[PDB]
């Protein structure tokens, strides 16, 4: 089938398809091509439909009609408006996910969370001590976390001038951000004020609308993501290099497969506990399975594979495909990214599709609610659940395509020091000489309009080529390694300064750093260095980029890099592009503001050139 | 002209369209006409913008195509999802609002904002002591509103369980609320979560982002607006009956005329402060002019009226109106419903447009901008500015149609618990005698698919005619102003038990409660009386209405009186009714829930008759006669 070749790079996902296509099974591809019409003015950004005066489309017409919205509103300001909902809605995703963190670390604070602990109580300290918490070294570790907790709790109210973990960035950035009005003060503080701004006959100015949507994204890196990170680090333990696979073939057919999905490990670190106790081992015994086998989705996968080496079954556009294997007993589900459309195909099983937060609701799921004062009973009734769906498993519809590629993960920045001997100079030392000419973080989902991976695969491929390292998150992290690049080995493909560098540490040249929440990872990499070299990060030679991204999670992402002084490249624009002002602000207004701006570019090799120009010319502008 | 005359009621608009058309000045309504062709998708909500996987529209097709969005979610979710964002936005409104308050008085309260003080120390003593503090009565009076700001800034934290203000709600409410999930706890943090939920792939079940949307709107009520409230009686009055005139008469050609115009009393009760300085007086006359004439527009129009008796110029749709009279001197903006027209509006004249908000930003206006440390020295650059663009002013394109009409303001809580001797116990029993059968908020802004008033005005007359007493905020105060319903000579009008009851306490039958965040005294007041019954505020014979709304904000005030018992008319639909399961939520399934639900009725006879129906069934229901 050619049309099914053109909808994935990977065999893996050809061989459901054609299998989903023989049991007349639809999937997001096929959704994606009755959609395609939709509307013009969706997607140039120029519908409104913030009050019911409306309605209201801006066209271009000869008799001049429809320039304005009933109240008056050009569409600068209604696209300009649409986008900053947008990325309040991306930011306020990784912002109640951070707060779930803080609950969490609270209820272990407090003594009210059976089965969870401080597994990293050196972090608890250097973090909290970090921020200001007296005697952080010494105090009891309970009192520690309680103090945490409230400073991390006050950076979701509403009298701080600026978030905590801001001090992080160099003083010429937080200068720079202070003089704009873009110092991010409060978590939900910003998502409400730009909610604010963007109702009716509030803020009509397209540049003030756009320094909050940077204001308002910057309280996510900063803020609900970085605490997100930290947090969960503390919790369920710092990242270290480890090996483990990826692709459909991690799925055993003697095994009864559990699949979680979603972004919260608070519920999957607990769910892959309960499948470790011996009355819920021997249920599966009892149901005639070899074993219990957890698999990863999304980024609650990446979460267990940076932590526990769980190998990931698939990313964003292979999740429907992985319940299509037959072999799928249970998908547990938190929040974000989960579509809907796995409930229908799991009726089409035995698979039990399981919500557990009180935000991710699915009509037509298993609800069973977990909090950390019930998760390990909530988590061990899960599997059980997930057990007794092995038992009605029909053998004659399991079809597991692929073996699996073995993958290396775990890179975080205290990894990453460690391999460095404990200070990042021999890291600006590679850089200075040469060897490994910058940095660029592929951060980016999957999006049906792009061939699954095609881009993120030939970018990747591409930068390393150039001696440009590259940092994974999110959906690169399956794409990076079903291509064989996230192992040591992969040093051969690499350019033969950045190959000698990784052969002399034993990394790769493409490093895991972990979920879509973790990319506030490369915000504080990206901070230290700018820090040491005494610089701005818009003088770093640093890129990101997002080649196949889709969600409203990747353009806040994008746009605190941005803000942030890093370049970042988008594979598809925003639904901007009705709005001359709007869009040459985003690509090139916002690099005399932040010091980067967006790029728009679909072909990934063209993409390439234009990171490793600004990394190029950041070289420069240092003297090297 | 047959268009003019059918664009609104009063005479004053029809004059000021009439010489709009002769000047070639575009208003709303023709803008209005333009967008006819309105989307059929984004009115029956059914399509959705939240990731670039899309957009995605879901129709009724015969092939069957486009049923779901590229992610799987159907009708009920995508409707459910942009509902949500839509309350969301108003709840955002009202939050950002209250927030400036509590600013404020902590400025005051350590002394930085020259010019502000704590006008109602002993309001401050009673609302402190209310949410916890220690020694209210007695403490310094900045000692206890700083104590007060704290309990307030911890309702925009995400640490409580519950709002402060939430204590006023009828425990029976309150513990429904909590079975339900409904419980408020932070102001910002509902408006987080609902952003949250409604990014794809997080809620996708239409009940479960209905109740969070019923969550959001309670954060509004119960936190942002109530919090706005009491902190603006804190710091600039309790409002008390007095006598003021409505409508575009209000201006004088003789004078500067500043109109103030938004939402925030912060910026307007210095600028008033300002245009009482003798110096500043005496460059008015020195420019010619014989005073400087303060007239209010929309909310913060309403909130100079409530505390000051300031005469208001117009309602929503007489915003641009105000500008064609060739009389408007200055336009002073905050934020919220300033239409962006107006920048333009005011080029056409010598009127200076003229923001104080860093959210309120326009491009091309003059901005100024207003805090509490600089309010006093920039309130008087900003009422110099319209001294000086009076001297620039064309006195033959000055045209002020009408006489204004005389009003009564300034009924909160406060004034009519004095006006019943300290107690409601009269007001019950005038209830409980049938004199005052029932009570109907009406809330509503005005929108140019209605004709301007219309539908406002007849369900005031219908309600009252009928003994059901008409609470009055937002655009419907300019209403029923206008009719002359605003005053205690208008019982005449209203049927027999309510004039009685009217005349005995020398009250209209149309009581002014204030602006839109001011719809918050109308929960308290339900709240106050389900308590001292001791039934639930859904057992009570009351109702809310917005005949004429438009924004984001009124849906989040409807959406909060149904959450809390009350049962709610819209003259218009939400884009929902692209979902049959969220429409019937809305008119039905909600009735099961919270004890009440939306109404969407355009015909304003027939909505008084739903309403009233309401009203007599819980008359039954309390062993009452009708
Ligand atoms: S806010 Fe303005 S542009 Fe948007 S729908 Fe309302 S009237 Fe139209
Ligand atoms: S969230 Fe779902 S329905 Fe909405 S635009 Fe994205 S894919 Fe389409």
């Amino acid at each position: 089938s050619k049309t099914i070749r053109s909808r994935s790079i990977w065999d893996d996902a050809h061989a459901m398809l054609e299998k989903a296509k023989a049991e007349g099974i639809s999937t997001v591809w096929d959704r994606a091509a009755e959609q395609t019409p939709a509307c013009k003015f969706g997607e140039l950004g120029t519908c409104c439909r913030n009050c019911i005066m409306g309605p209201c489309r801006i066209a271009n017409r000869k008799d001049g009609k429809m320039r304005l919205g009933v109240c008056g509103a050009d569409a600068d300001v209604i696209v300009a408006r649409n986008f900053g909902r947008f990325i309040a809605g991306g930011a306020a995703g990784h912002s109640d996910h951070g707060r779930d963190l803080i609950e969490t670390l609270e209820a272990v604070a407090e003594g009210k969370a059976p089965g969870y602990t401080i597994r990293d109580v050196a972090k608890l300290r250097r973090i909290a001590a970090e921020l200001g918490v007296a005697d952080a070294a010494t105090r009891p570790a309970h009192d520690v976390a309680a103090d945490l907790v409230t400073i991390c709790y006050n950076d979701f109210g509403s009298r701080r001038n600026a978030l905590a973990f801001l001090a992080r960035a160099p003083q010429v950035r937080r200068d720079l951000w202070q003089r704009l009005g873009m110092t991010p003060r409060g978590v939900d503080r910003e998502i409400a004020e730009m909610m604010h701004r963007t109702h009716m006959g509030c803020d009509n100015d397209h540049t003030s609308l756009l320094v909050h949507a940077a204001r308002t994204a910057l309280a996510d890196g900063w803020g609900g993501s970085m605490i997100g990170t930290e947090l969960s680090d503390i919790l369920f333990g710092t990242p270290r290099p480890r090996q483990s696979t990826v692709n459909l073939g991690v799925l055993r057919k003697d095994a009864v497969n559990i699949l979680v999905h979603g972004h919260n490990p608070v519920v999957s670190e607990m769910i892959l506990a309960a499948t470790r106790e011996p009355a819920v081992r021997q249920a599966a015994q009892d149901a005639g399975a070899a074993d219990i086998n957890v698999a990863g989705l999304c980024c609650t996968g990446n979460e267990l594979l940076m932590r526990q080496g769980i190998p990931m079954a698939g990313n964003h556009l292979m999740t429907e495909l992985a319940i299509v294997t037959g072999a799928a007993d249970a998908i547990v589900a938190d929040y974000q990214c989960i579509m809907p459309s796995l409930v229908q195909i799991a009726a089409c099983y035995h698979t039990r599709f399981v919500t557990t937060s009180p935000k991710g609701r699915f009509t037509g799921a298993t609800h069973v609610e977990v909090h950390p004062h019930n998760a390990q009973e909530r988590c061990r009734e899960i599997v059980m659940l997930a057990i007794d769906a092995y038992t009605r498993r029909d053998p004659a519809r399991v079809d597991i395509p692929s073996q699996p590629v073995s993958i290396m993960s775990g890179f975080s920045n205290e990894a990453i020091l460690e391999a460095l001997g404990g200070t990042p100079k021999p890291l600006i030392d590679a850089v200075v000489a040469g060897q490994i000419r910058g940095f660029v973080g592929i951060v980016g989902c999957n999006n049906p309009k792009i061939r699954q991976d095609s881009a993120n695969v030939t970018l990747t491929r591409e930068l390393i080529r150039r001696d440009i390292m590259v940092l994974a998150t999110g959906c690169v992290t399956t794409a990076a390694g079903k291509a064989g690049l996230l192992v040591p080995e992969a040093a051969s493909k690499a350019g033969e300064g950045l190959a000698a560098v990784c052969r002399s540490l034993g990394v790769p040249p493409v490093l895991h750093m972990g979920s879509c929440v973790d990319n506030s990872r490369i915000l504080q990499l990206c901070a230290l260095l700018a820090t040491t070299l005494g610089v701005d990060i818009s003088d770093l030679p640093v890129g990101a980029s997002s080649p196949e991204w889709y969600s409203e999670k990747a353009a806040a992402i994008a746009m605190y890099a941005v803000a942030s002084g890093i370049p970042t490249h988008l594979g598809l624009p925003p639904n901007i592009l009705g709005s001359e002002n709007v869009t040459a602000m985003a690509l090139h207004g916002l690099q005399d503001v932040v010091g980067a701006a967006f790029m728009v570019e679909p072909d990934p090799v063209k993409a390439a050139d234009m990171l490793e120009a600004h990394i190029v010319a950041r070289r420069a502008r240092l003297g090297l």
